[PDB]
RNA sequence: GGCGCAUAAAGAUGAGACGCGUUUUAGAGCUAGAAAUAGCAAGUUAAAAUAAGGCUAGUCCGUUAUCAACUUGAAAAAGUGGCACCGAGUCGGUGCUU
DNA sequence: CTAATCGCCAGCG
DNA sequence: TGCGTCTGGCGATTAG
DNA sequence: TCTCATCTTTATGCGCCTACGCA
């Protein structure tokens, strides 16, 4: 018999149904293997399948990059120690040894506990002399005496370990340090350059803690937005720039100094308007420098050389003095809340700030009403209102510090002490290279083959220190392979790489493809005609070689005086402007300035290589090294202006698809047929589908399992899981029907890929004409159709009752698609929409991910603390807790339960965590007997992943969730009249239909009132049978019996809220009217060792029962 | 249904870097008493680790995706379960057949 | 001398 | 013969 | 939090290409 399959896809659910021709659902009995006595089970062919949602890979990329950064930081400190070791060995031998075991407790140390100086009096003398590290940095920068070697190492290691960002470009110095002098200098040189209308006329006018747009508004309004001065102000502040109509150039190009391509961009935009304006943009960049050094560096730059250390010690001394002032004020005026502020670690006072765990914002919010309701707090409220009160040094807002500040302080320290230590003067540039070096973003991970993310290549066989980096890795080939490993292959000749977007061949192809299918009508012509090859040649040689953006008005105005000799010409086929344009031709004509050289056909490859070289590389020395092979072709100024050009973009076709293959009947190419065709003017995607030329056979002569094709699809990783489960389910239930392929596959992006993969997987036979025999038929539907079919005949759906709605919607879209294709049945539909047996299957899975929670808890006496290293005991060092279990094992053996080591055959669960599962899979009996068990049964070990299944007495079903945890497994089968009554009573206000029909429905709801009591009886019987949660059941029945006088709609909403008591899955909480009923959690797995484990198939039709009472 | 060009929004994938946060230790607490405790001074910083670890020993890799049971296999993979009819509280019964 | 139950918590800009 | 497509772990507490 | 590179999809405008039921 014929049969059809219907599906309904989601991101957490797949619903499947099998119908015959008369819209029924075939029941069938199945063979059950195992150890019990049930050997046949009658089941219906309708069901669903549930799984948790898939995850993307963004959460695991950041951890990988963080691991790489921590490894490289440790290696930086190792390089510095390897430098200082030989000179440190003469003054204090075990200094690095004391520095590297500082974490251990006093028992586990092997030296003195004071790491820096060894003894105790030198340690307290050092800590009284320098209260922070910044006092030491200012003392080493400013003074001129020979300091101790350990203090120099400590300062250098502190400024290498934390070294600021690299977002600024070029170089800078803190010599400016003034927002007023630079602004006056910029106004002076603007009045020197432009003298027709000068600037109308500092520190706090541009250094406010507000938005950049409002800062630009109050800075420009006090003295327009389309002005050159205003846009230069927005460029210096860092806002969105524009240079379209102010400079009046020929190309609308912005200029943001924060981005990468700015210096060559400024050098290109300089000569486009004049040899002037150089010192103007230099002063604008210097103002953009000095505004960034304002809000982070507030100190007199003439008093001290190192400004950051001075700013830090200013903040520290300010904190100290207003701490003493606040202590005196709170002790005097309000002597009752003193212990709450300066002693209590629980609240958000000062003790919660420093010693507790409070932030700055919560501390200021707590201390605001205390500081307001007092007397004598005038400056403190101002400092709190500008958020500079009681501040720390290492804060959350030091992300603005550039690396040049630490570089300048390091250079000053190395310049000051180099006379007393010779090897410091010998190795200054080595340590400066240690600080300043970073791996470029196109080289990548410096592997040696065993990575799967690396692409770099080497030129030698040695180790890559930061000093010999440029003489080991080839940077040109690595920077080429960084791009070339990601670009698309051609979708017609899959052994060829695509062209750059701005190559001249690609632009010729697009302009001839757009050109050759346009039509024109003159005054007196009969029919619209195409253009000849001479006409297209005149279009290319005259128009497109001068102006890029061509409107149709320019095309009409050119030839009507020029060559057309006709004024009543309408050009049909083009909407008011073109799309393709020879932009690279125009740019190289502005650069190279020789039209006859670009017109020569013998220079095609030698220029397309230049376009490829300008598309790939970004570093200027690489482009110079790869354009040095063209030195005897142009002038010096041409090569000087040539490497400033930069392009980005990759097209869709290869060079072989436009100039490589040949039509063997005629000997011409595709591009030649675009240029000169004949009296057809055919184009691309018409010249390869025609059977005249040989291009169809050539593209056909240039040509994967299920998982590889699923991974070859494009989308979020949730829908890949969804369509893979869909394909597995439909193949399984094709197999279960005697291996007869179905007739119709009705489905409901999700659909647009599964339709193609199902049509490719089902139909495989060919006819005598080598045509695809449509043995099946894949039909796709829209959701509004099944929604209208649900809502017009009162087939109402309530989402919160159970999980049968997936399978019921699958069956419903199946029957409406089959009845639509084909054209007392409603009795059959209402009969099968109340079947009490649907195969719901939660997909079991082995859990994986992180090892535990990431919070590092402090020490306590308990033994649920996972150690953080090998030799760090958790009772003395803290550690993580709450690990995640991968799967459980069912073990049965003897354990030493007795003072005389008495044996006792026990049987229990055991959670294997994610951290130790490899050691369990390697040697199971040795690890399991090191756990504490003895004399185990080597064959009776059963794996149990998350979401297993267990059948109990009277139909009780529980799903395993952890070592000790269970979840509800059964599903409530409510009759259809109660579902219709609940949907109608829930939607009492929103009618959405006919008003007289709504009045009849309201009279129906008013006629049926005891259905609430019947539903309460139903769910109380169900919860007394399978849930065993009598306390919360008592609470909800008392809450129903109390407020049993409400309106019908509010009562219906409160009833359909409380179905979270009985539905499948994890327990949750709910609220009836005001009483909130907490979730009840089953935390015992003692009963589960006397039940029947069910090994269930993918659709749940094949089963394998296992009686666990017969084991052990 | 699928391509090419033009404009726009959204998202994915892969590198390179900053700043915090957390845990132990070091920053000698004083005074009155026999303590239990009380008043008192303080406080801003640093070292180390940041998934346990692995061998292929790299300035590399370690949280993504795939996964019911049983039988072959190193693996990709392959194979393993009768059909109608009457009914329905999580599926039951009858007949034919092996 | 052990099992249920209540309440809290979970790396980020 | 042409036409549109949050839920599990953990401590404190209580029940026994 | 910041810099960089390559892809996909969705929506309008402009050219066409081909399977397949229905007018």
């Amino acid at each position: 018999k014929k049969y059809s399959i219907g599906l309904d896809i989601g991101t957490n659910s797949v619903g499947w149904a099998v119908i015959t021709d008369e819209y029924k659902v075939p029941s069938k009995k199945f063979k059950v293997l195992g150890n019990t006595d049930r050997h046949s089970i009658k089941k219906n062919l309708i069901g669903a399948l549930l799984f948790d949602s898939g995850e993307t890979a963004e959460a695991t990329r950041l951890k990988r990059t963080a691991r790489r950064r921590y490894t490289r930081r440790k290696n930086r400190i190792c390089y510095l120690q390897e430098i200082f070791s030989n000179e440190m060995a003469k003054v204090d031998d075990s200094f690095f040894h004391r520095l590297e075991e500082s974490f251990l407790v006093e028992e586990d140390k092997k030296h003195e506990r004071h790491p820096i100086f060894g003894n105790i009096v030198d340690e307290v003398a050092y800590h009284e002399k320098y209260p922070t590290i910044y006092h030491l940095r200012k003392k080493l920068v400013d003074s001129t005496d020979k300091a101790d070697l350990r203090l120099i190492y400590l300062a250098l290691a502190h400024m290498i370990k934390f070294r600021g960002h690299f977002l600024i470009e070029g170089d800078l110095n803190p010599d400016n340090s003034d927002v007023d002098k630079l602004f006056i200098q910029l106004v002076q040189t603007y009045n020197q350059l432009f003298e027709e209308n000068p600037i109308n006329a500092a520190k706090a006018i541009l250094s406010a803690r507000l938005s950049k747009s409002r800062r630009l508004e109050n800075l420009i309004a006090q003295l327009k937005k389309n002005g050159l001065f205003g846009n230069l102000i927005a460029l210096s502040l860092g806002l969105t720039p524009n240079f379209k109509s102010n400079f009046d150039l020929a190309e609308d190009a912005k200029l943001q100094l924060s981005k990468d391509t700015y210096d060559d961009d400024l050098d290109n935009l300089l000569a486009q308007i004049g040899d002037q304006y150089a010192d103007l943009f230099l002063a604008a960049k210097n103002l953009s420098d000095a505004i960034l050094l304002s809000d982070i560096l507030r100190v007199n730059t003439e008093i001290t050389k190192a400004p950051l250390s001075a700013s830090m010690i200013k903040r520290y001394d300010e904190h100290h003095q207003d701490l003493t002032l606040l202590k005196a004020l709170v002790r005097q005026q309000l002597p009752e809340k003193y212990k709450e502020i300066f002693f209590d670690q629980s609240k958000n006072g000062y003790a919660g700030y420093i010693d507790g765990g409070a932030s700055q914002e919560e501390f200021y919010k707590f201390i605001k009403p205390i500081l307001e309701k007092m007397d004598g707090t005038e400056e403190l409220l101002v400092k709190l209102n500008r958020e500079d009160l009681l501040r720390k040094q290492r804060t959350f807002d030091n992300g603005s510090i550039p690396h040049q500040i630490h570089l300048g302080e390091l250079h000053a320290i190395l310049r000051r002490q180099e006379d007393f230590y010779p090897f410091l003067k010998d190795n200054r540039e080595k340590i400066e290279k240690i600080l300043t070096f970073r791996i470029p973003y196109y080289v990548g991970p410096l592997a040696r083959g065993n990575s799967r993310f690396a692409w770099m290549t080497r030129k030698s066989e040695e180790t890559i220190t930061p000093w010999n980096f440029e003489e080991v890795v080839d940077k040109g080939a690595s920077a080429q392979s960084f791009i070339e490993r990601m670009t698309n292959f051609d979708k017609n000749l899959p052994n060829e790489k695509v062209l750059p977007k701005h190559s001249l061949l690609y632009e010729y192809f697009t302009v001839y493809n757009e050109l050759t299918k346009v039509k024109y009508v003159t005054e007196g012509m009969r029919k619209p005609a195409f253009l000849s090859g001479e006409q297209k040649k005149a279009i290319v040689d005259l128009l497109f070689k001068t102006n890029r953006k061509v409107t149709v008005k320019q095309l009409k105005e050119d030839y009507f005086k020029k060559i057309e000799c006709f004024d009543s010409v309408e050009i049909s086929g083009v909407e008011d402007r073109f799309n393709a344009s020879l932009g690279t031709y125009h740019d190289l004509l502005k650069i190279i300035k020789d039209k006859d050289f670009l017109d020569n056909e013998e220079n095609e490859d030698i220029l397309e290589d230049i376009v490829l070289t300008l598309t790939l590389f970004e570093d200027r020395e690489m482009i110079e090294e790869r354009l040095k092979t063209y030195a005897h072709l142009f002038d010096d100024k041409v090569m000087k202006q040539l490497k400033r050009r930069r392009y980005t973009g990759w097209g869709r076709l290869s060079r072989k698809l436009i100039n490589g293959i040949r039509d063997k009947q005629s000997g011409k190419t595709i591009l030649d047929f675009l240029k000169s065709d004949g009296f057809a003017n055919r184009n691309f995607m018409q010249l390869i589908h025609d059977d005249s030329l040989t291009f169809k056979e050539d593209i056909q002569k240039a040509q994967d399992s299920l998982h590889e094709h699923i991974a070859n699809l494009a989308g979020s990783p949730a829908i890949k899981k969804g369509i893979l489960q869909t394909v597995k389910v439909v193949d399984e239930l094709v197999k279960v029907m005697g291996r007869h392929k179905p007739e119709n596959i009705v489905i409901e992006q999700i659909t647009k890929h599964v339709a193609q993969i199902l049509d490719s997987r089902m139909n495989t036979k060919y006819d005598e004409n080598d045509k695809l025999i449509r043995e099946v038929k894949v039909i796709t539907l829209k959701s509004k159709l099944v929604s209208d079919f649900r809502k017009d005949f009162q087939f109402y759906k309530v989402r919160e009752i159970n999980n049968y709605h997936h399978a019921h919607d699958a069956y419903l879209n199946a029957v409406v698609g089959t009845a639509l294709i084909k054209k007392r049945d409603f009795a059959t539909v209402r009969k099968v929409l109340s079947m009490p047996q649907v195969n719901i299957v939660k997909k079991t899975e082995v859990q994986t991910g992180g090892f535990s929670k990431e919070s590092i808890l402090p020490k306590r006496n308990s033994d649920k603390l996972i150690a953080r290293k090998k030799d760090w005991d958790p009772k003395k060092y803290g550690g993580f807790d709450s690990p995640t279990v991968a799967y459980s094992v069912l073990v049965v053996a003897k354990v030493e339960k007795g003072k005389s080591k008495k044996l006792k055959s026990v049987k229990e669960l055991l959670g294997i965590t994610i951290m130790e599962r490899s050691s369990f899979e390697k040697n199971p009996i040795d690890f399991l007997e090191a756990k504490g068990y003895k004399e185990v049964k080597k064959d009776l070990i059963i794996k149990l992943p998350k979401y297993s299944l267990f059948e109990l007495e009277n139909g009780r079903k529980r799903m395993l969730a952890s070592a000790g945890e269970l979840q509800k497994g059964n599903e409530l089968a409510l009759p259809s009249k109660y579902v219709n009554f609940l949907y109608l009573a829930s939607h009492y206000e929103k009618l959405k239909g006919s008003p007289e029909d709504n009045e009849q429905k309201q009279l129906f709801v008013e006629q049926h009132k005891h259905y609430l009591d019947e539903i309460i009886e139903q769910i109380s019987e169900f919860s007394k049978r399978v849930i065993l949660a009598d306390a919360n059941l008592d609470k909800v029945l008392s809450a129903y019996n109390k407020h049993r006088d409400k309106p019908i709609r509010e009562q219906a909403e409160n009833i359909i809220h409380l179905f979270t008591l009985t539905n499948l899955g994890a327990p949750a909480a709910f609220k009836y009217f005001d009483t909130t009923i907490d979730r009840k959690r089953y935390t015992s797995t003692k009963e589960v060792l006397d039940a029947t484990l069910i090994h269930q198939s993918i659709t749940g039709l094949y089963e394998t029962r296992i009686d666990l009472s017969q084991l052990g």
